[PDB]
């Protein structure tokens, strides 16, 4: 059944709750972003109102075939009335189209639901600065002090420098980047840009990218693989067997592959810096795992919450085990005692 942490009290609303059938008492289903664990259950047969961003709305229509009459896109940073309740959508700094949602309950309670987010100090100057938030439904993916990772900017700088050096030394090297969802487009776009190439990809993935309102996108991507020296493949194909295979397919146009696997966290983050990362190499194939995250580090999460000073925190991630739930509740109490709310 629908868990309590997907329901908004005092409303008939649910958030990211599409896999339970009809939720008794739900008048509006919000969708924070287009990632499969969140939209799971949506299809062309859905006949309830879906509220989301413009970009998420484009993907629901074009990829899932949800009918236009049930898709309700809202602009960001704008007070909107839904079924009698004032709501605002804010940028979540996650993947394209990902939002946080502010609910203003008739009784005066204000609730923030972060969806999936990467906390950033820029959020401290949004419409969140303007009133008190009582309850926070928080993305706790990386809520443990071991989770450090570099800035997105530092990671893209490393990738750009690595690729440009490799291809300039060997003009017959291919760059491959893995993907299994929307998000982390900066990785492959930044590399293609420094190399003066477009990125080549399958027809299904091109279709997905043409939903994202990225400026000048026609100038940056293509379905013609042969004209391109940055290829995107399924994350599953990013290994030596999949890459050797792929290399055969290019007809001896290339003699070397340099591949990137944008992971979340991996335990080499506890010991190694970005300047010190090394690949796995078999022959003329090298694979780099780069820690490009679209979720809060522990310190970014802690800063956001200590800024916001909520009265109650409801975790939405890692909630399945008593050990995880207890650990999280300990950090929340530390933060509150250190900051004095
Ligand atoms: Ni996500």
């Amino acid at each position: 059944t629908c868990p309590f942490y997907k329901k908004i009290p005092g409303t008939g609303f649910t958030v990211d709750a599409f896999q339970y059938g009809v939720v008794e008492g739900c008048t509006a289903y919000f969708l924070t972003h287009f990632h499969s664990d969140h939209y799971a259950g949506l299809s062309k047969h859905f006949t309830f109102p879906v509220y989301c961003s413009e970009i998420t709305g484009n993907l629901l229509k074009n990829k899932l075939h949800v009918q236009e009459q049930y898709i309700h896109p809202l602009p960001l940073d704008t007070e909107c009335i839904v079924n009698g309740v004032k709501v605002v959508l804010l940028d979540a700094n996650h993947c394209p189209g990902a939002v946080m949602i502010l609910f203003y309950l008739p009784n005066g309670t204000v609730i923030l639901h972060t969806g999936d987010f990467r906390a950033d100090p820029s959020m401290e100057r949004s419409l969140l600065a303007d009133q008190k938030v009582h309850m926070l439904y928080l993305d706790t993916t990386y809520c443990s002090p071991e989770y450090t990772f570099p800035s997105q900017q530092e990671v893209i700088r490393f990738a750009i420098n690595t690729a440009f050096e490799a291809v300039t030394l060997n003009p017959h090297a291919l760059v491959v980047c893995g993907t299994y969802s929307i998000g982390k487009e900066k990785v492959f776009l930044a590399i293609a840009d420094v190399l003066g190439s477009k990125v080549g990809m399958s027809q299904e993935k091109y279709k997905t990218l043409q939903c994202l309102n990225i400026p000048e996108i026609n100038s940056l991507i293509t379905t013609d693989m042969c004209s391109s020296l940055v290829h995107l493949l399924p994350m599953m194909q990013i290994n030596f067997k999949g890459l050797q295979s792929h290399l055969k397919k290019c007809g001896g146009k290339y003699n070397q592959i340099l591949a990137f696997r944008p992971t979340g966290w991996t335990h080499s983050n506890k010991f190694t810096r970005i300047a010190d990362v090394i690949p796995q190499t078999k022959g003329n194939i090298s694979i780099y795992g780069i820690p490009y995250s679209e979720h809060s580090s522990y310190l970014e999460m802690k800063r956001f919450v200590q800024w916001l000073k909520p009265q109650k925190i409801i975790p939405t991630v890692n909630v399945g085990t008593w050990k995880s739930r207890s650990t999280m509740e300990k950090y929340f109490r530390e933060w509150k005692l250190e900051a004095g709310y």
